[PDB]
């Protein structure tokens, strides 16, 4: 029975780091987005430059 | 001592996903910072919005 729980327990904290894996990932990923897209705006490049970059970074929603 | 294997393989599995987070975390890492770099260089921007950027993230190399 000990070793039951102590196998439970290593799989919930598995899902766990995994889930904090995804989640700052995606978080990573939503900052990257915001600073690339801020300094895109800031910059007097052309929004032909604005699409070539978002086309680049494959974040086309389906 | 089937228990203490599936353990031992649920550890491995926790190292592994770890390294794993860690290396790929510093890999999202150095390509925001090198779309970054792009972005900047890319603008004739004075270097005062280089060393602004440098200096926001707090990144100074220590």
């Amino acid at each position: 029975k000990k070793k039951d729980d102590e196998i439970q327990d290593l799989k919930r904290k598995i899902e766990e780091m995994s889930a904090e894996f995804a989640k700052m990932l995606k978080d990573t990923l939503d900052k990257m987005q915001e600073r690339i897209e801020m300094v895109q705006w800031d910059s007097d490049t052309d929004p032909q430059m604005m699409k070539r970059l978002k086309d680049m970074t494959g974040l086309s929603n389906n």
